[PDB]
């Protein structure tokens, strides 16, 4: 699994994979890991089972309406009742998620981080699309759609729980 | 453990073999390991201890009732409770199941999955299974029973812990 | 790693993937795992170290030359040697080769194998190839050559070890 | 792998299955485990690689010849060997043989034994096959050979590793 | 431990060894592992601790008050709760008991199992018994006693966990 | 640590030696590690954490209380509370009880086992013990003090975790 | 396996069982694992592979004729060259032997052991022998014989490794 | 550690790191892992202990004298002699090689290879740079020398084994 | 990770680098580690999950807030509740906290510990910076940000856990 | 981690180091582990977390007023509730402590212990300060002190986990 | 184990602890770690055992002699020996070895290495002494010796298998 997010020229993309992979096996090849979440104003992804993230994301909302679609304060209170809840502790997965002000990273432990230009790079190929992502945004003038998209197929090449499908949801604010 | 869902012209399958392993010693080779939920209306299967699936069998028909046989969105609930409940986290299975809808998986992950054809093949001889699926599912005309009756007697000569017993449990659509 | 061998109608055939994989990365995807021996009288495979096969191809060629080309006697010589010397015993490699009187597969264990059709199946995916294989040559009329090419490639699809490079070497003799 | 000799009423045989396993899958399922020595006088078995037998059962023909067909004789200077030298110390086998005289087994520690009926049963499956061959013996007048038969499907039924192919040798001397 | 049950000719008995194991020390060779539950309607074996299955005969026989001593209905009562309490999930054995009706198994998975010919075999020999008693039941006429008695010796014999000492509880109901 | 119990011509004994060993070091010698129990009718030992025992010596006369001090009643509550409790459960200690009446094992497991001859040996030392106490038992006529204080001196000598240091409880009832 | 040395009134025994274990699985129960050596002056047992001990007793033999048959000199003899040649430490056994002058016991690791009162017991059992030994050694008249065969039963009834099929060579010097 | 090649427009060149790594501490920080051979018509690096290569690099420069400067032919003898001489075959190393002809890499497996592009990426870091390559490669016209160069810049970023200290040697054939 | 805490001169700091790494890569160089609390006049850091200290340093203030902002009774009472909490003993980190009254270090372990000269060192890179401010503290006139600052760089250098990205709150008391 | 405690000629006295080690590094060197409890009449160390003790020594100074200081009874209170409650089960310290009476060892175990001279040794270095107070008290007339002081120094030197700073706490009572 | 170098104005030394540690025990604190080689012209230290350092160095005065005294290509034959010898390959040791030239390690993988500034610090308190030599050599004026006094002393205080007696070899060469 790989999942990236770039944001340039008043633009911020998340791509990511549709490998499944069970044991050595390959289990699916067309999973859907990113998504449109609070009216279309919000899009994120997802390294992990699947129902597990369709919960926190559905809880996600909850917390922006809560906060007006604050990005920051609502990823909070989703990472202090992940770790907290002995329902949701118990969840295992990734999550990325952005919008129109910044990119930040949500994780099983409660930690919330945004990376130094927003570049979400994630799951088991995630180093490897940072590596590519991080060449092609400072040697290029591509947009943040072309960086993610050739980031993620690099990935695909790379680690063998990635493959070349992919699914990406861009927000244009400018 | 082998088992196998194919869905094809209105018909979907699941079969599954009878072997159980105790160790290198078969305890008993006429195991069920197919059969059917929700009044006749569901056909599922399951690779583990046979009193774990007749527990998430029973929950996931009462799933179904509070969301009125709608598969998908009850398997996600099932996925929730299994990876949420210290007492069903405990279980350990692989289930399948399908309707006239779709086919998908259950794992004890919490992670749900409907393969791309709605080709499912679980167990210590799934990918066996799959593959043999496979290839006659692209190159043949034949139905969903008669691949799903080969591909599990494929799967039956290279896995050790698969047999030849046999348990179908076919759902006509149209 | 996955490779076939597929012999009809006067026709056998040996096909593999070019996926090398270190830990949870490819190192090299267009390796060339199928090779011609013997003058071009044999073809052979094999999964594993590439130089551990140039070196046991290399004198199974040998052990021809004092057998007169003779297959099935020059490999047991090999797998004589293999588990024998202790220089060859440290080599780890799946061997399969085939000429127009038989294939048959040849392990580190000296243990010498002639399967059922002589229908050959190694490596990681070589079980996924197997069923795959088995199920279009007693379903369909396709040749040799067309069944380890579509059992490779399905293999691929299902192991996360193999890829969909090829290499194929056909031997007619009719 | 499974492996039966049994003796009665100037009688004796020699059974085995044909199932060769690689890991969990099944690499052949007809293979032969049993042949005749000594210009047709001595019936043998062998559990492990197929060519680490044929080595040995050929240095125990040598072995006969020089002490004249001796089976105990010959069968010690082939465990002394055996363990001796540094080529047939890398061999991994259990051998299995019988003649008029009596039955016994070899091993690659040099141990030389003869069961206490001459009743052999070695193999994974060789328990599972030595217990239902001692109940027919006592219990039944059924000759050697279809107690070693009998044995042998209750051992494939049982042993995941071994299947119900079968080859048999049986010796008459009255 | 071997625990063996065959029904026979309108007779059905249940016969188990008295060894009980002490790491890798005899602590007791007389262990009652067999006795009459119900108002002596009914036999049971049990292969574990000897007050777990005190306990899980109790509760079966209150099982079978509730269901006018239906063996499967009770069973599977005794198999739900054995999973669901925390009290009991605790306790490990393996429950053997038959009636003129019908010889099932029990397990702490919760899974109620009928063999094919309600031949049950369990215990560390139990597979050992079940190789021999599936022998005399096919090519013999002895009645179930003699099957059960001859074939816990060989179980004895083999199984370094079972002794020789016996105890059975035969129902005759013709 | 060695505990024995040995009873003959009305007489029982429970002897136990005192060593107390943490890794490869002596840490106390004069360990008590027998007792008297419920107002002197009840002599018992404990293999394991001194506390350990304590706690479950003083709910074992809680036991006996509500079952009028019956000893194997009161046993097998003892041991349905032990496997039961999660508090309990993380008990590790062997239990030795007699009385008058009989003489009994109770372990973690929640197994009550009363040997052949009322002869119990338990502790790192104990199949020691009871080899020289079973030597003694047929071949002499000594008292069962006699015969508990000579084997666990012999214990003694052959366990390193034995130490001489003895402490006995004798119940005459003749 | 246990094995008994006994030295009395001018009369030296040596007592082993018969039975041989594979796993948890006896695979012979009249193993002779007593023998005589150096023209019937001296006895000796073994306790591991059959053929690894007689290569040491043929060895020690030679030892014996380098020292005009002085025990002690060619057991050091023995361990010396048993821990220095590569192939000798690949031997893995418990060897036990007497003479009219003392017993001993010799090692893998080179240590060459006299007990106390020449009283040798070694194999899983052979701690349970001493014992039992030990106490019919001083509270009894009874001769080596004696106290070596009832030693070993209850030995056999105590390990679950060790059974009751005996072989014992005495040596009268007076 | 990390190592890069890269060819394009006529250039070649060969980029590594300075790290040395003493388990979780920083050894050295300004290794030349790169250097020049055969008279500076080639560059080299390696992964692994500096003097292993110095060997190594010698050797591979007697090679391209026997063969005039052939870089595939005695690459070859080089791998041939390092699997084959047991003092080369405990060198422990990763080479990387190239001239105007093309680039490859040396194992100590014996293994030759030539990447897709003459993309060279080896070491800890390597595939982390290869991910970077391979990106600015396909898009961007940057010559070699820059491409290496903030390759290997972003797997120090990444690989805690890799630091930021260069040495680079290019060659230009035109 | 590294962290360390100076005390000099009436002044205290405490200093942490940013890196934080997933295996053999980095997935964040820009990590606060260092942190106010208690309204500006307490300064901490923390080595691990970044949440697991935002909730221990929530709970610190709490307990300061009961002990008048007392550090170490309060660093007591988290201490406390840390090993004792079912929820609070997951949690994973190293805790570095100091006021204008004394320094000391808080552990999962529920030890409180006050270093000798108030020098606190933790994190992978701990013992590094320990001994690179123990030098400057007892040869410099440094202040205790000066050595703090360069102690950091050092760890950096020598921890391949640690990198140069700093992080510093000082407190000036006087 | 050493702790010693001595009591001769009506004095009495209880000594520790001040090591504090975080793995491999020492954390802190002049840690206190002796103090004075119930008003100056009771001597305590520990060998663990400082503040696991701090709550057990106050806890315990609440048993000695509930019990009018009476040292053996208000130990086996604090041993009762440390095994106990769950709060206090997570406390892992070994507790020393005497007063004019007596001397006495605390487990988190709930054992609690007096050794034979009162002669009380724990922590790593404990069996090294008990061989070395056991020498001098029985060979020499010093007084306590000088044998605690003497016996920990020693252990410093062998203990790698034991330095020789000291804190001693006399009693006199003569 | 702490060894330290450091040059500074014509000035090189070289110094390391005594401690010998034997699990958790001191065997040693005087063991010189540090001598003089090749007539009083080079110093060097090992960490490890002590004949496996004099083997070393007797060889690299060897290897010194064919170089005319050359550190560096010394030190490279020897790393070449050291790895390729199998008698050599089993020694397990840290070099560290320096002239009026330069200061290099040597490892047993093949590894030379010449730190930044010829600053060495090996042992498990090597990185401990790097760091406070690193603070001292750029802080302060100090001598060679000074600084590896005082950094030797500040490891022991940290290292738990360091401790505070120190040998020294200076080499003057201005």
């Amino acid at each position: 699994t790989t999942i990236v997010s770039v944001r340039r020229n008043g633009h911020v993309v998340i791509a990511g994979d549709g490998q499944a992979t069970l044991g050595n096996t390959v289990m699916k090849g067309n999973v859907k890991k990113v998504r449109r979440l609070y009216n279309d104003k919000v899009i994120a992804g997802f390294a992990g089972g699947t129902a597990d993230a369709f919960t926190l994301f559905e809880l996600f909302e909850r917390k922006l309406e809560m906060h007006q679609g604050h990005l920051v304060k609502a990823a909070v209170e989703l990472a202090k009742d992940w770790r907290t809840d002995r329902m949701l502790r118990k969840l295992e997965a990734l999550l990325a998620v952005a919008d129109e002000t910044a990119s930040l990273i949500i994780t099983g432990n409660g930690d919330v981080v945004q990376p130094e230009n927003d570049l979400i790079a994630i799951g088991s190929g995630g180093p490897y699309a940072q590596a590519a992502a991080r060449a092609l945004l400072e040697n290029t003038e591509l947009s943040a759609r072309e960086i993610a998209e050739k980031a993620l197929d690099i990935a695909g090449d790379i680690c063998i729980y990635t493959n070349h499908f992919h699914t990406i949801e861009e927000l244009s604010y400018k």
